[PDB]
């Protein structure tokens, strides 16, 4: 499972300060070990696509669920797919919880997404109160139920666990909380689809990762790469690419 | 007051078709005394703003209300000055009806964009059930107060009243049925606001406008334009720009 590191860029920048962002990253040395993909907002989608080296991915923050039609402020697959972009994050917490999108509309957006041939991210993660009353399995199984359902082929899914109190927060997941619900979702997927789903699809963590602590979590056995936020602004997101090295 | 016409591409459209859209546009006998806009999806903002010609409004067809953050999907006003486009489209009825924007969230959006000097369309329209029950007045006047009380400078605000039931149905309103409720909306404008207000304010309608019933609209009186969405992908959003002729 080849090590993956995605930064989201979240409600961030401009064109002066992404293209910026983007010499730092296509002039850094960058491990040939990782694949990294830059989630721009929409409106710097074909900017970061015609800037960025082609080795790095470029993914849509968001996307609707049919190719067209009279939803005024949405975007689609087919449009991603003509800008070059080749990733879309789906199911994001601040898409759960801030914007309300349910398990069954993230679900067919995943399906949707996959048809059309782009790859998804699609993140996870339970609320605190959920954590402190013990609950975190039956959340999380819950939510990547609801994607698993609507997945054909695993090979362009990575699943992102992404406890929403670890979101922007700069409280993360210790890496043995990590790790334990990485090889319980490992766990959910051999039972559920196959051995070899189970060991072929990268898990990755999203939830204040820095350069100063991502070291510790990649050396965790299910860890297989993050979904960086704030930090992927930032000089160090360079260091969080290259943390198995 | 200019007349102004609005085209909203809503979720259609990809680089060759704006492409050969745009390229009519500019090459059109548009005339001297519209104000015209094209709403494009937000991953091609940057793309219609380059092409289209220096004279044509560009508008993104939504926005949030902070200028950075961590809000996955979203865009801001910061973002679209930066492009080049002068107008966004807010409390759009797919928004209210299909992603749940409540008169709150628009109300607080409007602010922003205003504050960071964006021209707002500020969309406004009661649903059929509404209409037949004899509220369409206090429907409208509430979502427009949502609007206005928001609203410290109205020189940069056009409104649009879009009946739901005409909204990409074919069911558009007569043109006694647009003007009452325009001539309604000035009035209220008037009495709330001010005469200088209401006698600025340019009030469009939206709702099946088609090259085939525009100039009937449009000669209404409260009329000063129209903010079409399925005929604004045709050659025809030339007939409509030009409806006084």
């Amino acid at each position: 499972r080849k090590f993956f590191v995605g930064g989201n860029w979240k409600m961030n920048g401009d064109k002066k300060s992404l293209g910026e962002l983007i010499h730092t990253l296509n002039g850094a040395k960058l491990s040939a070990d990782t694949e990294v993909v830059c989630g721009a907002p929409s409106i710097y989608l074909d900017f970061a696509r015609q800037k960025l080296d082609a080795k790095i991915g470029v993914a849509a923050q968001n996307c609707y669920k049919v190719p067209k039609g009279a939803f005024t402020g949405e975007i689609s697959p087919a449009m991603i797919k003509d800008i070059g972009a080749a990733w879309v994050i789906l199911g994001h917490p601040e898409r759960r919880h801030v914007f309300g999108e349910s398990d069954e509309l993230i679900g067919q957006k995943v399906a949707h997404a996959l048809a059309e041939g782009l790859g998804v991210i699609a993140c996870i993660g339970e609320k605190l109160d959920e954590r402190e009353a013990g609950i975190t399995e039956k959340v999380v199984f819950e939510q990547t139920k609801a994607i698993a359902d609507n997945v054909k082929d695993w090979s362009k899914v990575v699943l992102a666990y992404e406890p929403v109190w670890a979101i922007g927060t700069g409280k993360t997941a210790t890496p043995q909380q990590a790790q334990e619900v990485h090889e319980k979702l490992r766990g959910w997927l051999k039972t559920h689809v196959s051995d070899a789903v189970a060991q072929s699809t990268r898990i990755i963590y999203g939830g204040s990762v820095t350069g100063g602590n991502c070291k510790e979590l990649a050396s965790q056995h299910d860890v297989d790469g993050f979904l960086v936020g704030g930090a992927s602004l930032k000089p160090e997101f360079v260091d969080i690419i290259n943390a198995k090295h």
